RNA sequence: CUUGUUGUAUAUAUUCUUUUAUAGGUAUUAAACAACGGAGAUGAGGUGCGCGU
DNA sequence: TGTCTATTTAGGA
DNA sequence: ACGCGCACCTCATCTCCTAAATAGACA
């Protein structure tokens, strides 16, 4: 179907920051006055002054006054059973004819068409059309019993109307034959539905009425969309514009119509669409009218789009394999015995236990765990026991860390001197994942020691915190964001992300181009212990009842106490030796960020998009991914 | 225009950074592999801090 | 006026 | 754990990536 490419400006060109500043306001005016009038206008009222004051016989005014619309509020305009370009003529011509947006024009002069109508305000429309299409009124999904409530029933009737937007007696009859005709269905779960069908014609009214009345409200409290203030993007629908290659170069010239003239905008060339190729032809001949500006790094970029499939070449059916995820020893687990089968594959397990220096440090029972995964096919030993030992230098592990990275350096040289490409730079993407999630928790307890400090010198007092409008102003005037010290913080950390990602991505390419590259024509990717984090002394205060409490016996719940057995907290007495106040001692403090560190990982290391890199990877390879 | 973005050097120098220290910044040298459907919005989860239980 | 750019309108019955 | 705020991050879901005809601008 569609894809896109991302092209460099090269020279200077008028589309600066201030042009898209403008676009982004006008957005947001816009969506503004579609927000404040969902439901305060009906459509027939638009296409009734529409009438009125052009007096036009056209499709978008006939469709506006007809016994469907003429009445229905005018968020109905966003939904899939009313035609999309009569519901944009409809409400872009009102908003034109009134000036609600307050579009003054532009400072390049682009041609209204391409900058208005079929630029901010559609994504506008485009925007409040998926806010209402996967508007699901509040609704759960229930077993319905013979002994079930009227609410039971209704709640499983509205439910699936939702998930198939079934609205005439006909289409349920439809869905009921929509598994039945399929090879085995199930008679309990159609049935399920065909009661609620047979229920759908008794009250109707109520039914209709009911599921409009709840979506008005959730239609309030709807703040409308907004486009941020990070965005540096605008889009510009344009019919007749050029794209052309350079003489004597390997870029293009964008010709843009801009002010009534053509001006040309020099785009630098990509090895993505490079001269002699065939994809280099489908964008020349079949490139969309959609045309995406976007600053980053104080650089221009100019995104186009086109169709292009490429044709897939099968291959026999020789394996499945299943791939694990797994968060103790290595990412990446396969159901395989390593017998030396596959070629390109390094086993940096059974690498690791050929050396006396690291299996020395060994117990027995850790030993027999190293043994048992280097007989498995396993990606990528992050080992997050091993690797704390970076950050806390008085762990048990740091020495065999040291032993760790020095052989995985070592081999890493190894592999670049022997010329190993793959296996070199799978094995520097490891090392690197590892030191740059180090990097990235060092980074991140930083951003919170910083927000912590700024937040207590700041100093915030409110006089009653059950609303916003009582609390203290400095709340959202001063935030810890647009401090300074967070930007710098927050720079660091994307930066350090994008190291992870990067590497994170290679490791999958790897992993993918050795199963591919060795018969495998399915990777089965088969489809979460989060530590515990010591509760916080304010916690331990306020809300474990640990103030003014006798420090000789604590009432509290037992794991307060197997907490306190353990050195972790240190308790300040008083004049008859109670609790007023509490701190971490080295250990507790100690044991926070070792959670802390575990449950990171989860959430940094994008482990519910390593499916998505394989589907991706499964676009263009000869192996195909089975979601299990 | 040996041309876009991102990853991959435990490279040379540094009176740089503990707010990326087995890594980065500032300047160089050195590449060859690889991935590349984006933009926008909404919703749901999780998380940190602060103020109250 | 001729040519090139910008604006309009698109239905479901 | 709960509430109110301010933020941050990862996921899921959806829309949209047209085209002919007419009107207008200006030499
Ligand atoms: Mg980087
Ligand atoms: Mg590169
Ligand atoms: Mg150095």
């Amino acid at each position: 179907m569609k894809k896109s490419i991302k092209f460099k400006v090269k020279g200077n060109c008028p589309i600066t920051k201030d042009v898209i500043n403008e676009y982004k306001e006008y957005y947001n005016k816009c969506s503004d006055w579609i927000k404040n009038n969902l439901t305060s206008i009906t459509i027939g009222e638009m296409a009734k002054f529409l009438q009125e004051t052009l007096g036009k016989d056209v499709a978008y005014i006939s469709m506006g006054l007809s016994d469907e619309w003429k009445d229905k509020p005018l968020y109905h305009l966003f939904t899939k059973k009313y035609h999309t370009n009569n519901a944009d003529n409809l409400l872009y011509y009102y908003i034109k004819e009134k000036n609600l947006d307050g579009y003054k024009g532009n400072t390049l002069n682009i041609g209204n068409t391409f900058f208005r109508q079929f630029g901010y305000f559609k994504l506008v429309v485009s925007n409040y059309r998926t806010k209402i299409r996967t508007l699901n009124c509040e609704i759960k999904r229930k077993k319905i019993d013979a002994d079930s409530t009227s609410e039971d029933i209704e709640m499983q009737t509205m439910y699936e109307i939702i998930k198939h937007n079934l609205n005439k007696k006909t289409d349920w009859d439809e869905f009921i034959s929509y598994i039945e005709n399929v090879e085995n269905p199930n008679i309990d779960n159609i049935n399920r539905y065909k009661l609620l069908r047979k229920c759908f014609c008794e009250n109707e009214n109520m039914i209709k009425n009911k599921l409009e009345l709840l979506s008005i409200e959730q239609l309030k409290n709807f703040g409308g969309c907004i486009m941020k203030q990070h965005i540096n993007s605008m889009t510009l629908i344009i019919q007749h514009f050029k794209i052309e290659e350079k003489e004597n170069s390997l870029g293009f010239i964008l010709n843009l119509p801009l002010n009534k003239k053509q001006y040309q905008i020099e785009l630098w060339g990509n090895r993505q669409v490079n001269k002699g190729t065939k994809e280099r032809d489908a964008f020349l001949n079949t490139y969309g009218e959609n045309i995406v500006f976007i600053i980053n790094n104080d650089e221009l970029y100019v995104v186009f789009s086109y169709e292009y499939e490429l044709e897939k070449e099968e291959a026999n059916f020789v394996k499945t394999v299943g791939l694990d995820v797994n968060f103790k020893h290595a990412f990446f687990v396969t159901s395989e015995k390593d017998n030396c089968h596959l070629d390109g594959y390094i086993n940096l397990y059974k690498y690791l236990l050929e050396h006396d220096e690291f299996t020395n440090l060994l117990t027995n029972d850790e030993k027999k765990d190293y043994e048992e995964l280097s007989k498995v096919v396993t990606f990528c030993p992050f080992e997050n026991q091993l690797l704390f030992a970076r950050y806390n230098k008085m762990s048990k592990f740091c020495k065999k860390e040291q032993v760790l990275s020095k052989l995985l350096y070592a081999l890493q040289k190894q592999l670049k001197d022997e010329n190993r490409t793959k296996e070199y730079i799978y094995v520097s993407c490891v090392n690197k994942l590892r030191a740059k999630y180090v990097s990235y928790f060092i980074l991140k307890e930083k951003y919170y020691e910083k927000q912590k400090e700024y937040d207590i010198e700041m100093g915030f007092v409110d006089d009653s915190t059950e609303s916003k409008e009582s609390m203290d102003k400095r709340r959202t005037e001063f935030p810890f964001r647009n401090t300074p010290v967070a930007n710098e913080l927050l720079s660091k950390l994307n930066n350090v992300q994008q190291d992870i990602n990067g590497c994170l991505k290679n490791i999958i390419n790897y992993i993918y181009k050795i199963f591919e590259q060795n018969g495998y024509k399915i990777v089965a990717l088969e489809n979460f212990e989060k530590k515990q984090v010591l509760p916080t002394i304010k916690s331990l205060l306020k809300y474990h009842k640990l103030e003014n409490q006798n420090v000789n016996d604590i009432k509290a719940s037992d794991k307060v106490k197997e907490y306190i057995e353990n050195g972790y907290y240190e308790l300040i007495t008083n004049e008859n030796n109670e609790i007023v106040d509490a701190k971490y001692t080295e250990k507790g403090a100690m044991k926070v960020k070792n959670a802390n560190f575990f449950n990171l990982m989860m959430k940094s290391l994008h482990f519910a998009s390593v499916k998505d890199e394989f589907v991706l990877l499964s676009n263009n390879g000869k192996t195909q991914i089975a979601l299990v």
